[PDB]
């Protein structure tokens, strides 16, 4: 029982202590390509880089670098591409990846501006009549429709490979209510957001992996992925009480560094899963 474990950590207020153990045990792999001088401007943060073994490679002979990692959960049979919020110069790389990986959905967990500063480039068109064109990767992006709700917004986008004239419908799932500081009050809205993404089929195997991001693509993105897999795992195994979130997180951390950046975030992940399990259980 993780809820029981939850109350023990809260009781003895040892969240920070536990988050730190996870941090210490976490994997550590080379990020050589990410550190190459040529890719300097392709990274938003100096300390957040994709391990070389799990990075996403753009299908171009020039520079195949993009700060994104493929997190493959074998047991859950769920894959996710966690990446940083694109930069002024990597928006075309970002959509090239979505196209190349055959992604159906894009999950954004932050706002373009937070705490008074740019946390992500405006990488999608805000008006139907103002489509965007990324000349470097020869891609056209069009806002087909948008649905703004209290806690999030779903956008229907059309991505066209100008080279082939081929087009695909991309679902933009944007969580707009994540607090500037700390984590959400209750996991409620977050979980609903997750289920909406699920319902879309964006997380399903008949499509490429979903593309998730916030600013660094490790903190909030990690929460989204950790929560989803754990819930899925409790839905698959014979004993849902066997799903160890700390264990799952460490497994994901073999694919990208720093998933879950704070003890608050970790605590929140527990809430999300515990609260999500009460509903998803039936
Ligand atoms: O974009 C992220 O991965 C995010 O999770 N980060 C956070 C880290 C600690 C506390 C809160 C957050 C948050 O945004 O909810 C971040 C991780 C790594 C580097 C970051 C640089 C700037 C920033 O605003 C958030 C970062």
């Amino acid at each position: 029982e993780m809820e029981k474990e939850f109350e023990q950590i809260d009781k003895s207020g040892s969240w920070a202590a536990i988050y730190q153990d996870i941090r210490h045990e976490a994997s550590d792999f080379p990020c050589r390509v990410a550190k190459l001088p040529k890719n300097k401007n392709r990274n938003r943060y100096r300390d957040v880089s994709p391990f070389d073994h799990s990075r996403i490679k753009l299908h171009q002979e020039d520079n195949d670098y993009i700060n994104a990692s493929l997190i493959k959960m074998e047991e859950a049979q769920r894959s996710y591409i966690l990446t940083q919020g694109p930069l002024p110069n990597t928006c075309g790389h970002f959509w090239e990846m979505v196209w190349e990986q055959k992604s159906r959905g894009v999950v954004m967990l932050n706002r373009v501006m937070e705490k008074g500063s740019l946390k992500c480039a405006q990488y999608w068109p805000q008006k139907e009549e103002k489509e965007m064109i990324f000349e470097d990767t020869n891609l056209k992006l069009t806002l087909i429709s948008e649905d703004i709700k209290s806690y999030y917004t779903v956008r229907q986008l059309e991505l066209e490979n100008l080279t082939t004239q081929e087009t695909r419908e991309i679902l933009h799932f944007h969580y707009t209510t994540w607090p500037d500081f700390g984590v959400p009050e209750s996991p409620a809205s977050f979980l609903n957001f997750l289920f909406k993404v699920r319902e879309s089929g964006s997380l399903s195997p008949e499509h490429g992996p979903v593309v998730v991001h916030c600013s660094a693509g490790i903190g909030r993105s990690g929460t989204f992925c950790l929560a989803d897999t754990c819930l899925l795992l409790m839905d698959k195994r014979k004993d849902p009480s066997s799903v160890d979130i700390k264990k799952v997180l460490l497994e994901m951390r073999k694919f990208r560094m720093g998933l879950i950046q704070t003890a608050d975030q970790l605590r929140f992940s527990y809430l999300a899963v515990i609260e999500g399990a009460k509903f998803i259980m039936g």
